[PDB]
C-alpha cells in the first residue's frame, strides 16, 4: 500500500473555539493534516472517512470527489478539511489518506485507518433522532 | 394510538420545480401535511421521521425540538417542512405525526408509518460515500 512518497505526519481535530476530539452535534470540525512531500508529485488527492464503531461509512470524501487539484512541490504543507459535524451523538473514528485517483488505484502515498477517534456528544442546534441532522425549517397555515 | 382530534389528511413531497418523490442528494425537501382539526387544540406538535429501506432511524424531528409552537382552531391547515436532503442514494421512507408533548408520551392525534415512499438518484453537488452529505470545504498551503 503505502509507498510514502508523501506523507501525513499528524492529524489534529478542532472545533472553532481550540483543539479537542469531543463535539457537540452540528459543530464546525476542522481536520488539520501535516503533510510532507518527500518529492515532486502531480495530481494528488487528499481524503477522509468518517465511520461509526461497526466500520459503517458514515461519510467520505476526497479532493478527486471536491473536484480539487493538489499539486506537491518537496517540502511541508497543511492540509485541512472543514465541515459541520451533523451526525447523532456516537463514538466515530476518522481515516485518512493520500493517494492517486479517485479511487486510489492509481498509487497509494499513504493511508492511516482509523487515525483519530473522535466523539459526538449532546446536541449544539436542534435535538434530533436518527443517524444525522438535516437543518430544518417550518410553518403552517390556517387555510379557509 | 392516534385517536384523530387532529388528522394528517394527506402528505406530498416537493422540490423546487414541483411535486415528486425522486431527488438527487442535496437537493431541497418539502413536505406538506394537509392537516384538520376537528376541535380546538393547544400545544400541539408535528413530527416527521425520515428511515431506509432497513427500517433505520435516518433522521427524524419535531415541531418542539425545533421549538415552533403550533395552536390549532378547529378547520383546516397546512403544514410545510423544509430541509437539504443530505443523504445518500438509495430508497426511503417517511413517517408523519401529530402528538402533544415532546416525545407523544402525552397524547396521540395521528400517526402514519410510512406515508410516503420516496429516493435519492444521483447527486446535486460533490459525489460521496456513507449514509449521509456533511459540506466540505478544503484548501493546501505550504509551511516552512
Ligand atoms: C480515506 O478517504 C477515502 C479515500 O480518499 C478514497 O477511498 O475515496 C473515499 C471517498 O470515496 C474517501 O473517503
Ligand atoms: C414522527 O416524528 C417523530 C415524533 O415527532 C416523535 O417521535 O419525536 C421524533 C423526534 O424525536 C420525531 O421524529
Amino acid at each position: 500500500g503505502s509507498n510514502f512518497k508523501a506523507v501525513i505526519k499528524e492529524v489534529r481535530l478542532k472545533s472553532e473555539h481550540g483543539y479537542t476530539n469531543n463535539f457537540p452535534s452540528g459543530d464546525t470540525l476542522f481536520i488539520e493534516l501535516d503533510v510532507e512531500a518527500k518529492e515532486d508529485l502531480q495530481d494528488v488527492v487528499a481524503g477522509i472517512l468518517i465511520r461509526d464503531r461497526f466500520g459503517q461509512d458514515i461519510f467520505g470524501i476526497n479532493t478527486y470527489l471536491m473536484e480539487k487539484k493538489v499539486e506537491l512541490k518537496k517540502g511541508k504543507y497543511l492540509f485541512t478539511f472543514k465541515m459541520p459535524l451533523n451526525l447523532a451523538p456516537g463514538k466515530y473514528t476518522l481515516t485518512v489518506a493520500l493517494h492517486k485517483g479517485m479511487d486510489h488505484a492509481q498509487e497509494c502515498y499513504h493511508w492511516i485507518d482509523n487515525v483519530c477517534n473522535f466523539e459526538v456528544n449532546g446536541f449544539k442546534k436542534e435535538q434530533f433522532v436518527g443517524v444525522c441532522y438535516l437543518p430544518t425549517e417550518f410553518n403552517y397555515r390556517k387555510i379557509p
